[PDB]
């Protein structure tokens, strides 16, 4: 509350560390469904169904231009990518499996870097 603060957690390396995680997600062999925005002209149903499209290249541009206020807003966009994937793709599909794989990969790096 006013003039009453918990001890200051050091967030000065968060930008660099999120960038490293994102580089590892970019280079994973199962990243290919997530590298670029879904083409809304060429994929029937995507525009109407997926209210907030997100992909790794859009997160990379947001990260590089100071559009994440803190490390939690960064994780929310990464998780959005996977939530969108599960909304649109069957689990028993190459893309559906890729999304599960990458979500696991992310959540481990997240825990190990920050928790």
């Amino acid at each position: 509350s006013m003039s009453v603060k918990k001890p200051k957690r050091d967030d000065s390396k968060d930008l660099a560390l999120c960038s490293m995680i994102l580089t590892e997600m970019e280079t994973h062999e199962d990243a290919w469904p997530f590298l670029l925005p879904v083409n809304l002209k060429l994929v029937p149903g995507y525009k109407k169904v997926i209210k907030k499209p997100m992909d790794f290249s859009t997160i990379r541009e947001k990260l590089s231009s100071g559009q994440y206020p803190n490390l939690e807003t960064f994780a929310l966009d990464v998780r959005l990518v996977f939530d969108n994937c599960e909304t649109f793709n069957e689990d028993d599909s190459d893309i559906g499996r890729a999304g599960h794989n990458m979500r696991k990969y992310f959540e481990k790096k997240w825990t190990d870097t920050f928790k």
